[PDB]
DNA sequence: CGCTAGTGTCAGGGGAAATACACGTCGC
DNA sequence: GCGACGTGTATTTCCCCTGACACTAGCG
């Protein structure tokens, strides 16, 4: 039980940060065009602080004002893992992976 | 309908319950075991069937009789949408470079040859 | 006809989200 | 210094889950 009990919007969060870290405004403006709506701060910060102190996010400083968050590797451990969850329930077919390689080929087609 | 209107907003418990019937059509209990063997612990059908009975009316699953105390559930295509568009996403925040889009071929590559 | 499988379900307890409230700071 | 930035936070709210209590239907 170590990524399994996470909530859905925690771990958005943290596929959010393997793309890239992140200060947290700027957490909240892509999580608001996954949605489709407006997130309220005061749901992301406390989420945050949650996962930090479970070892999946590191809270580094970058201002006075601004943070930056980053996915420790046991974060980034639970990105991988249930993703390979997900991969492993989804692939069960021929056409299945050639759907998921054609998926990762153009995502990095676009990468540059 | 698309999938993305409704199925961004799901429970995590949902989305699992999802991503298992991706993999075949299965009644009742039988998501039940294999949800148990994902978490770790127990899942009350208490907790399950009702979340079942949510994702039915949304047009994401299935409910069907096999017998009259058995019924079987199953992904329909708004509900298969609603798999892959995840996955989508998740793959496009984790394919950022050759290092992590290779993990990726080699996590499928495995998974397919354990078909056999 | 006992016993289990298979689902229904609801009052009760629980825990995160809304929606405000608040304060330092960079910027200009 | 006056504007928005960037973040803290609480308590009220609300919704989902926990934990029974229940009922049918196969299997013998
Ligand atoms: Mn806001
Ligand atoms: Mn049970
Ligand atoms: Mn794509």
């Amino acid at each position: 039980s170590d990524a399994r009990d996470l909530t859905a919007f925690q771990k958005n969060i943290l596929t959010v940060l393997g793309e890239e870290a992140r200060y947290g405004l700027a957490i909240k403006r892509e999580l608001e065009e996954y949605y489709g709506e407006e997130v309220n701060h005061g749901r992301l910060y406390p989420n945050l602080d949650d996962l930090v102190n479970k070892g999946l996010v590191e809270k580094s400083e970058l201002d006075k004002r601004t943070n930056e968050y980053a996915l420790t590797n046991e974060g980034f451990d639970a990105v991988v893992d249930d993703l390979e969850w997900t991969l492993s329930k989804f692939v069960a077919d021929a056409d299945r992976r050639e759907r998921v390689e054609t998926i990762v080929a153009d995502d990095a087609a676009a990468l540059e």
